């Protein structure tokens, strides 16, 4: 490919990079300043600011030169990016299932979650869960793998050679996600909907609910669908291992502008996290 059109791309890609960056460290300086986000749905946007603040500080700023200008990443540099790359990946979407599910429990058992003590030990070990269950769907199986490939320099993870460990990864990783998340946003609609001129009102409000956990869930679904669909598909034709093609590319840097849309649904959305931006930048 050309020069210029090489730069243009890295021009943009780092421009990808860098508002995912921004975004997620906006929520962390918000999260860090006002000391009134000390709620679970707090702690659980800042998780979620986290993992995808670090992809966008390590792997996509990998990925640029070892793609664009044709840097070739060490062998324990390509291990080191891949393991660390689908450990933030897995994590955002644990941390939306968590949100999620913490959502559904406010809505369906307010009585008991504003009444119930939960102490910040908990809520820790609720994200260090996350994390742990995030490495574990992938890295145990990312490390494991660099043998199984070949002599020729190939920076996909090993397994992608065998179908049934990516069906296995994407279950884990997407599908019960999805079911997850879809189950609690249907859930909290059921419960608004229970729960309701005021006709008209409610059912305008009803239709915005619905709207709303209907874009989150088809954000996500959109997102993180096709790369996995196609990455499936491939190793089962053996397509997996090899040349990429620009659909393939595109589908694999949907999950990346899954990370970048995640600060502005979230916590973006949230009274208390906006009055902390209010006061922040103004
Ligand atoms: N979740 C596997 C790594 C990846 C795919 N697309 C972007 N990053």
């Amino acid at each position: 490919l050309s020069l210029s059109t090489r730069v243009t791309l890295a021009f943009f890609m780092s421009l990808v990079a860098f508002a995912i960056m921004l975004g997620n460290a906006l929520v962390i300086l918000a999260f860090v300043v006002d000391k009134n986000l000390r709620h679970r749905s707090s702690y659980f946007f800042l998780n979620l600011a986290i993992s995808d603040f670090f992809v966008g500080v390590i792997s996509i700023p990998l990925y640029i030169p070892h793609t664009l200008f044709e840097w070739d990443f060490g062998k324990e540099i390509c291990v080191f990016w891949l393991t660390t790359d689908y450990l933030l990946c897995t994590a955002s979407v644990y941390n939306i299932v968590l949100i999620s599910y913490d959502r559904y429990l406010s809505v369906s058992n307010a009585v008991s979650y504003r009444t119930q003590h939960t102490g910040v030990l908990k809520i820790v070990t609720l994200m260090v869960a996350v994390w742990v269950l995030a490495f574990l769907v992938n890295g145990p199986m990312i490390l494991v793998s660099e043998s199984w490939k070949d002599e020729g320099s190939e920076c996909e993870p090993g397994f992608f050679s065998e179908w049934y460990i990516l069906a296995i990864t994407s279950f884990l990783e997407f599908v019960i996600p999805v079911i997850l998340v879809a189950y609690f946003n249907m859930n909290i609609y059921w419960s608004l909907w229970k729960r309701d001129q005021r006709e008209h009102v409610e059912l305008l409000r009803a239709r915005r609910l619905a709207k709303s956990l209907a874009i989150l869930l088809g954000v996500f679904a959109v997102c993180w669908a096709p790369y996995s669909l196609f990455t499936i598909v491939l190793s089962f034709y053996s397509s997996a291992t090899g040349p990429k093609s620009v659909w393939y590319r595109i589908a694999f840097w949907l999950q990346w502008f899954n990370s970048f849309v995640n600060p502005l649904l979230y916590p973006l959305c949230h009274k208390r996290f906006q009055k902390a931006f209010l006061k922040i930048f103004c």
